[PDB]
């Protein structure tokens, strides 16, 4: 009844028509569709109704709600109408070869994640115009990649921070294994700490933390790298965030993120108001994520087996669904990628 009309809504001018099966077995429609949300129990229909997105997020986890056909559809015709310890031997199996956990940029679909990464970190090398002699400072640096090849390509000296574990032990023994001791760091620290290493860099970097950070600490944030930059030095913050102040999703927080949020351009921009930062350029990379996680999700597909023997099959399906909604979400414009490159003080021979 009410089943049926969101079933027309969701086919409306559409080829590939999806259907649904109802716990009676009951097809809507009562004809071959090109792809079937099946649901097990009324309670996971009646919840899905109720809470769209919380609602299909743990049915499908539990396995109450299945579909049959192409998930991205599914998912994508949806949000358009409407413990697990994780080492680094999982992240592995589906990040590109440098263990990159941000978006990275497609010259072309058909380019591999290795390349867009390569291509990814060359761009925002440029971007700081990086030289040798600069003091280069990652926060929330992952396991690496930034840190480790801006000093073998440049000769910076390069500082990480990182709140993993995993991560901090990864990169340490990166640093030994490429003879970086005397050019790379890394620490465990939250970025508010970072007045204690007792040092300013002239170029900074941010890719894939400030979605952490929390709109409350936004001010700290901004304070505590204007504090840390040399006058003059150059501040690039790529982040996740929204074109306009929105929703942020319950979903993700419950099981991915707790605690993230995504900004709006406004709601980045107003905060360092108050602050001596100059803006360069605003860069918008909204479908290489998309790209970027089609990517990952066929990674994490070719080593599914290994993955089921690490985790049960709630956590795949937890997972699987985590990259296909995300990737929907930069694909129907929810979500955007945005690089804001920042001086310390007013710098106007920055190149053209
Ligand atoms: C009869 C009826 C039948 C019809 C059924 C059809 C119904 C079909 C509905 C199914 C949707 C359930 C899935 C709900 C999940 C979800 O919603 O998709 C996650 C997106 C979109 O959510 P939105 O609401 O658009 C933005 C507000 N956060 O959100 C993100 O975060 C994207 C993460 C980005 C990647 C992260 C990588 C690297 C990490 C770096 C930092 C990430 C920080 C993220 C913190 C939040
Ligand atoms: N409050 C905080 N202080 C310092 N690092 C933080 C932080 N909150 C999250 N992070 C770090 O930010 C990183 C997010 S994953 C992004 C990693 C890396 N920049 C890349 O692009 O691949 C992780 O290293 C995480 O530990």
């Amino acid at each position: 009844a009410i089943v049926e009309r969101i079933v027309n809504k969701l086919n409306e001018n559409q080829k590939e028509k999806i259907g649904v099966e109802l716990p009676s077995g009951k097809r809507i429609p009562e004809f071959p569709v090109s792809h079937l949300i099946r649901f097990k129990t009324w309670k996971s229909l009646d919840y899905v109704l109720k809470d769209p997105e919380m609602g299909f997020g743990e049915g499908y986890m539990n396995g109450d709600i299945e579909v049959e056909g192409d998930l991205e559809e599914v998912i994508k015709r949806g949000m358009t109408l409407f413990h697990y310890d994780l080492g680094n031997d999982f992240y592995r199996l589906w990040l590109d070869k440098s263990m990159t956990y941000s978006c990275a940029f497609f010259e072309d679909p058909s380019m591999s994640i290795d390349e867009a990464q390569s291509l990814k970190r060359r761009m925002i090398y440029e971007k700081l115009q990086l030289k040798e002699g600069d003091t280069l400072l990652d926060i929330g640096c992952g396991w690496g990649s930034i840190i480790l090849e801006s000093a073998e390509l440049y000769n910076v000296k390069s500082v990480g921070i990182t709140l993993s574990d995993n991560q901090y032990e990864y990169v340490k023994e990166e640093i030994k294994k490429r003879g970086l001791q005397d050019k790379v760091e890394v620490y465990k620290l939250h970025y508010v700490d970072l007045p204690k290493l007792g040092r300013k860099f002239n170029k900074v970097v941010s890719v894939g933390m400030f979605e952490h950070v929390g709109k409350e600490n936004y001010e700290t944030f901004f304070n505590t790298v204007y504090r840390v930059m040399e006058e003059g030095g150059l501040f690039l913050l790529h982040t996740i965030g929204k074109l306009h102040p929105d929703t942020q999703s319950r979903w993700i927080r419950k099981y991915i993120f707790p605690g993230g949020y995504l900004p709006s351009i406004s709601e980045i921009v107003e905060s360092f108001r108050d602050m001596d930062f100059t803006l360069i350029d605003f860069d918008n990379w909204r479908m290489h994520y998309y790209w970027t996680l089609k990517k990952w999700k066929e990674r994490f597909y070719e080593n599914l087996d290994k993955i089921r023997n690490m985790f049960d099959d709630r956590f795949i399906r937890m997972w699987e669904l985590y990259l296909t909604a995300s990737a929907v979400s930069f694909l129907i414009g929810s979500n955007y990628v945005f690089q804001t490159l920042l001086s310390k003080g007013v710098k106007d021979d920055y190149p053209v």
